């Protein structure tokens, strides 16, 4: 079968739009990438690293992974779905944490970043403490959700999403028992099953977060896989394309990650 520059830019033709990549194969440190430095709008998939982060102040004692977080009075923004559900008692704040990456809940992502984080900045300097020198989340979670064409506002690249979610996964940043805490969070993610997972044999460990802007044919996801019996891979898969409403696309993510595998291989 084809090399994969040949397939990734086929894929692109007929996805009428950018595909982004990075993959990593963790036991050679081998790559492949196609504009993988190239911005593309995170989505909601920055929560994933907003759930790290929390996890990262848990490790050194600045969060109590326990602490309850109430927020009676909030108006909980659209795709809340479990916060919605708590809204009378509260979350403790890993719970939340872990909702807002595995559900995507947009009252979970706003109320961390309101009361630990400090706001989109607080995030973005969280992963500048890391090396990671792409990312920028300029607006609240939900709002961020534009996707508009050469806008770099709430952008990271393939590349350095990949490269952040190592650090953040497999041991650099997160060293405690908060480490298999967060591989935990991103397997049980609730809402990827079509992505990244799709081209996966059923037998390998994957956990992963999504983003899918609701415009501009703008949709993403990231993922960890453990393979039997190898090293982890790395792969970041990010999309657009150029007109307000065009509709993403699953299985082009999905396709784009089987390229990746094979190319890393
Ligand atoms: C984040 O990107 C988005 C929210 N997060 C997710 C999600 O990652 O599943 C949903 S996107 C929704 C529309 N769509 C297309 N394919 C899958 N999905 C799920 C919500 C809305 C922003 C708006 O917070
Ligand atoms: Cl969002």
């Amino acid at each position: 079968s084809d090399a994969a520059a040949k397939q990734i830019k086929k894929l692109e033709e007929d996805f009428d739009g950018r595909i982004g990549v990075f993959a990593i194969d963790t036991g050679s440190g081998n790559t492949f990438g196609y504009r993988s430095d190239e911005r593309f709008p995170l989505c909601s998939s920055f929560k994933g690293f907003l759930a790290a982060a929390v996890l990262e102040r848990v490790q050194q004692k600045k969060l109590d992974i326990n602490q309850k977080v109430k927020y009676e009075s909030r108006d909980l923004e659209y795709h809340s779905p479990i916060t919605t559900k708590y809204k009378g008692s509260g979350m403790t704040l890993g719970d939340m944490a872990s909702a807002a990456l595995q559900y995507s809940d947009n009252g979970a992502t706003n109320i961390i970043m309101e009361r630990f984080l400090g706001g989109p900045e607080g995030m973005t300097k969280f992963m500048r403490s890391i090396g990671d020198n792409e990312f920028r989340l300029d607006r609240w979670a939900l709002e961020l959700n534009t996707a508009i064409p050469g806008d770099k506002r709430d952008t990271s690249t393939p590349k350095a999403v990949a490269n952040s979610l190592n650090k953040l996964a497999l041991g650099n940043v997160l060293n405690a028992k908060v480490k298999a805490i967060y591989q935990n969070w991103l397997k049980g993610n609730t809402t990827g099953d079509a992505r990244i997972r799709a081209s996966v044999p059923a037998d390998w460990v994957v956990g992963d977060k999504t983003g899918s802007c609701g415009a501009y044919g703008t949709a993403n996801d990231y993922a960890v896989i453990w393979p039997k019996n190898r090293a982890p891979l790395i792969v970041s898969i990010y999309t657009t394309r150029k007109s307000k409403d065009d509709k993403h696309s699953d299985k082009t993510i999905a396709e784009a990650s089987r390229i990746a595998i094979q190319a890393i291989d």
